[PDB]
């Protein structure tokens, strides 16, 4: 005879407040990305990324994150 | 006899406040992205990217994010 | 006989306050990435990136983070 | 007969306070990165970065984090 | 008979107070990296970064951290 | 040439919880009021209440009062 | 040439929590008020109470109050 | 050139918590007021109270206040 | 050529808890006022209070206050 | 050329704790108030309060205040 309760309990708060956010400036130097190959060969869940350039801004006004994962084998 | 009981409990709260979000300038100079190959095989599940310049500004008014995952396997 | 209970309790939190935020300003040279390579073989679970530039800018009005795991296995 | 209860319990506090936070100048000269080689042979779990030129700025108006894992083994 | 009880309790708090953050100066002059190589082999679980140039400005309003494992293995 | 821009943000709150209000008794014992004169002259905008007795009783479940000016004179 | 910005933010609160609010007994004795006078004259904006005997009972769940004032004048 | 620029930041809070309020008992024994002239000469923004008794029970939650002024005069 | 910065951060609070509050007992034995003249002659802007008598009970949860004048003269 | 900058940050606070607070017993003896003339002549911004018998209890939770002034004055 098993028994198995699985029952965690989450009252959590993952907040922010912020009052004013601005004044931001992403004015980088263009540059230059190169590469140069012959034969490609990718195989079996295989992931790239190749002769990349780029520019990201990211402002949220609150980019809070909550991650969970719950797992019961048996 | 197997008994299982799963009953996770979450009354969490992910969240944010922000008063004025702005002024908020991307301005990067152009850059150059050269890519230079003969030969490409791709197989099985395979996946790229391959000569890419990008600029992706992203200003939301709150971004919070809850990622969840509930797995029982018996 | 096997009893197992697993109840945790998480009442936490992860937060802040700020007055204001900004003038920022990102602005470095341009710069370049050269690569060069022949013959690539990427196989079975693999992750790559090659010649690659990137310029990121990353002001949230807060990025708080939670990141549980719960795992039972029997 | 085996009993085994989990209940750790967690009512704690990651938090931060900023009046003002700014002024914030990431202005670094621009390089250069080159690189050779022949022959890439990558296989099984095999995670790479190779030729590669980056800038972040990273101004959170905190970014507090809160990290936990529970694990069960029976 | 086997009677296991775990049930640690935590009411910590990991703070931080700051008036006024600012009037930092991200500068370096530019550098080279330059890497020169024929056969890369990485084979089961490799994880690896060659060639590789960056800057990186971090200036969190708080940035505090509470890292928490708990394992119980039967 | 003058530019005037008024753009106040407000994101306050004026709030209140009350769990159980309740058992209030107003009985006062009765009294008396007795006002006399001869002539009552009122000119321009006179506000009076004379001779009263008043029993009141007030007991809102929360009487949360926010008042707001704004003015802009030019 | 005359630029004027007015653009205060308000992220704050008046709050209250109250568990159990009661068993207010409001019971004075009954008491006697006597005024006495041949005439009244009253001119431009006048305000008068004359002659009272009020018995108020307040009790308000929360009675927070919030007042806020904004002018510009040019 | 005039440029003025007129930006507070308030995240501020005025709260109370109270977990019992009560068994206020008012009570005061009768009392007795007189008042007595001939002639009442009031003019020009004249506020009175003449001859009074007055019994006031307050008993708010809470009853917070926060006081708010703003003046920009140019 | 005048450039005036107005930008205050306030972050603070008023603030109070308490477990109980009570028992309160007004009760003062009741007296007499008598206040005696021929003529009132009042102008400009005057106030006042003429034969009274007043019992107050004030109880708040928490009459926390606070006041805050921003001025700005130009 | 005249450049003013205005910018205190405040992240202070005014608070208290009590467990409990009560058993208080406003209980004077009753008194007596004469106040005589013959005439009262108030002019110009004239406050007053002439015979009075006030018994006043006041048990707040916290009255905790506080008070701020800013002023700039060009």
């Amino acid at each position: 005879k098993v028994q198995i309760v699985y029952k965690p309990v989450d009252l959590s708060k993952v907040t922010s407040k912020c009052g004013s956010l601005g004044n931001i400036h992403h004015k980088p130097g263009g540059g230059q990305v190169e590469v140069k190959s012959e034969k490609l060969d990718f195989k079996d869940r295989v992931q790239s990324k190749i002769g990349s350039l780029d520019n990201i801004t990211h402002v949220p006004g609150g980019g809070n994150k909550k991650i969970e994962t719950h797992k019961l084998t048996f």
